[PDB]
């Protein structure tokens, strides 16, 4: 049977409109799972061509949904290439997702000590970088760059492959540039539109979900929720970021479920995909070396067992870096199929994670680019 749809792109592909339909009916049968450089870094992996995950090496399946960031995407790629990976995932039936960490536009000619010119260099640059401020034309270039590998992203038939594009994440925040001591919610706005409507209408992208993720609130509310929420005319899919301690984290876990069910009530509203865009202890407490072994556990019982957080399309959780950070110190989320992780009891912990019956991963999700559609608008 044929569903309707509302896009932010009415001239979405059909592949493209068929992802919303599937994430929309499989939303209330499993929370997929989902995994940042799913099959380009990892800590068990020999190749990262994009054959190889350590959630593969952990479970016997890769996620259901990969992540991957405008840094394999715009000048100067820190993050490399990324167009093979996304082939080889979309060839398995997998979901793609893209984060935007872009540079800044106003200071990224400034750049040479860490964090200047970089998402991580707090300079405002909202009002700076819409039309009329004089760094537009330096947002503009990244935005062609995001809309020339979009539009020549086909696969082995010729047709696009859909993505879900998350734009100017965690923005209730201030550790990006566009974030909120760097601009007022209105300013926030007419970036996020100005930018969807450069990809779609200036560059002609079509194969594009809007995805919008400000950090999990602590007074859990609607108003709260739509202060920097761009509008139903400008997102397909409702998200949140969230962090939390390592230890002692049974309050952050209930706030993770009142979040997830604000989005999932929200969505169902506004005819959109709640999801969970990022989520996991916060890097500083696995850089020290600590760890959770009944995290996943503990998120699955949490968002199953209530009846509207159960209701997200996927949880994504970040990259495994394969030679950790600089502290190096270890910045990994999947718990790896090795020594450490199998003695510290969270290779288990996420194996049982694997096996229950409402997680999905890539084996699990079929036909979701073949639904058939019909579009508002
Ligand atoms: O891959 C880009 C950088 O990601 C960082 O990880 C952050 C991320 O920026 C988000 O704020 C959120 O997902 O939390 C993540 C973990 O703290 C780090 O992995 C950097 O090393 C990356 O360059
Ligand atoms: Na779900
Ligand atoms: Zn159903």
């Amino acid at each position: 049977k044929p569903v309707t749809v509302k896009l932010v792109d009415s001239q979405a592909t059909m592949e493209t409109r068929s992802l919303f339909a599937f994430m929309q009916e499989q939303r209330r049968h499993s929370i997929m799972f989902g995994h940042q450089h799913e099959t380009t870094q990892g800590l068990t992996i020999t190749r990262t061509d994009g054959t190889q995950s350590d959630t593969f090496n952990a479970v016997g399946d890769f996620a259901a949904v990969y992540g991957w960031d405008t840094l394999s995407i715009v000048a100067p790629k820190a993050a490399g290439d990324i167009v093979a990976q996304v082939k080889k995932a979309y060839a398995r039936g997998g979901i793609i997702t893209v984060s935007s960490h872009f540079d800044n536009p106003k200071t990224d000619t400034q750049k040479g000590v860490w964090p200047v010119g970089t998402s991580w260099d707090q300079t405002p640059a909202v009002v700076d970088s819409l039309p009329g401020g004089a760094y537009n034309p330096v947002l503009n270039g990244y935005l062609d760059q995001v809309a020339e590998w979009a539009n020549n992203l086909k696969d082995e038939q010729g047709r696009l492959i859909p993505v879900i594009f998350r734009l100017y994440h965690e923005n209730t925040g201030s550790w990006f540039w566009w974030g909120d001591k760097q601009s007022t919610p209105e300013q926030y706005k007419q970036l996020f539109r100005y930018s969807v409507e450069y990809l779609r209408d200036v560059k002609g992208v079509r194969n594009f979900l809007y995805a919008y993720s400000p950090n999990n609130f602590w007074d859990v509310t609607e108003a709260n929720y739509l202060e920097r929420y761009p509008g139903d005319e400008w997102v397909d899919v409702l998200g949140f970021d969230t962090y939390g301690p390592v230890a002692d984290n049974a309050d952050w876990f209930r706030n993770v479920v009142a979040n997830a069910a604000l989005v999932a009530r929200m969505a169902e509203a506004r005819g959109k995909i709640p999801v969970i865009s990022g989520i996991g202890i916060r890097a500083p407490d696995i850089e020290a070396g600590l760890y959770d072994n009944q995290w996943y556990r503990k998120l699955i019982s949490g968002l199953k067992a209530d009846p509207d957080a159960r209701e997200i399309a996927f949880l994504l959780v970040w990259r495994n870096a394969p030679q950790g950070v600089p502290g190096q110190v270890p910045h990994y989320w999947v718990p790896a199929n090795r020594p450490e992780n199998i003695n510290n009891g969270t290779l288990e912990d996420f194996q049982a994670f694997y096996a229950d019956e409402f997680t999905a991963f890539n084996r699990d999700i079929e036909q979701v680019y073949q639904r058939p559609t019909l579009i508002v608008k």
